[PDB]
This record gives C-alpha cells, structure tokens and sequence, in this order.
C-alpha cells in the first residue's frame, strides 16, 4: 500500500492520473520522482522547467555540478539526483526529442531505466514538448516497465484520450 490517490489502473503495475507532477510530488513526497531531462541537465521547460521552478532553482545548481563532473547524459540514459523538497530522489531520464531528430527507438531504452526503482511518480516519456505520440509513449511504458509507475499526465484533455484509447 502507497499513497497514491485517484488514479486510474492500467495494468498490474501501470496507473495513470490527470495532475500537475510538481503538485502531485509536493502532496505525496515520492522516493523517485522522474524528470523528463535533457543530456545536459538544463531544465528550461515542459516538466523539467516546471519542477526545477518548484526547487528554487536548487536542481539546476545540483545539475551544472554533475554536468561539470560527470559530462552530459546520453540519450535513452538517466541519472539519480536529489529530489529536493519535492521527493526523496529525482531520476533524470532522457527521452529522445523527436523535434531534435533523434532515435524514437531510443524511447524504451529510456524507459528501462525506471526498471531500477520499485515505485515511481513520472511523466510520459518524450511527450509534450519533447514531440513524440503520447499515446505511443503510454504503450512502450506499459511494453516495458515493470516497476510499479504511477503517471501524471499534464493535460486534462490528452488524459481522457490516452484512457480512452488504451488497449
Ligand atoms: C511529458 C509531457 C506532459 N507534460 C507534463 N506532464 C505532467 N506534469 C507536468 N508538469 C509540467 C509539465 C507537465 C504533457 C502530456 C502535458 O505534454
């Protein structure tokens, strides 16, 4: 038992939910809550904007310091980084951004990374402005996650379609 609230069961280990991710981490404090990065940590807009915004700029000065260690990300990677005061931990997960150009194959390897993390709080992978289908998104999130994965989402109106048309 967790203290996700009100969402919807997908699969086994699936469930999905219209909210703000940023509200919905300051409400339940999630061990892992997944942010939808760039490779090099610069969290301008979409959910990355968003929940740097809710730290105070605290995740972007943590960023540069791993940036300035560690190099960029690859695409399909992540790393582990506070969760500030919105969560124990933040996974950084880098979906392809198909306004980039790059590999939508890309995607499930991105995915794959939750598979480390027993319970997450996360976003669609490459949706929004990262410019994929999210209703491919949600399909490769169920195809390849195993870990139990609470998704939020932004849009009330992309919510009812991805319920209505998942398979
Ligand atoms: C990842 C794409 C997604 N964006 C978001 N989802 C959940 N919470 C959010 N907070 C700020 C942005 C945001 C959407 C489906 C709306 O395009």
């Amino acid at each position: 038992v967790n203290s996700f609230s009100g969402y919807l069961k997908l699969t086994d280990n699936v469930y999905i939910k219209n909210a703000d991710i940023v509200e919905e981490a300051k409400k339940v404090k999630p061990t892992v809550v997944v942010n939808a990065a760039n490779v090099y940590l610069k969290h301008g807009g979409g959910v990355a904007g968003a929940l740097n915004k809710a730290t105070n700029n605290a995740m972007q000065v943590e960023s540069d310091d791993y940036i300035a260690t560690n190099g960029p990300l690859k695409v399909g990677g992540s790393c582990v980084l506070s969760g500030h005061n919105l969560a124990k931990h933040c996974l950084h997960v880098v979906g392809p951004n198909v306004n980039k150009g790059e590999d939508i194959q890309l995607l499930k390897s991105a995915y794959e990374n939750f598979n480390q993390h027993e319970v997450l709080l996360a976003p669609l992978l490459s949706a929004g402005i990262f410019g994929a289908d999210p209703i491919h998104s949600l399909r490769v999130c169920v195809d390849t996650v195993r870990t139990n994965v609470y998704l939020a989402v932004f849009d009330k109106n992309l919510y009812d379609k991805l319920v209505s048309s998942f398979l």
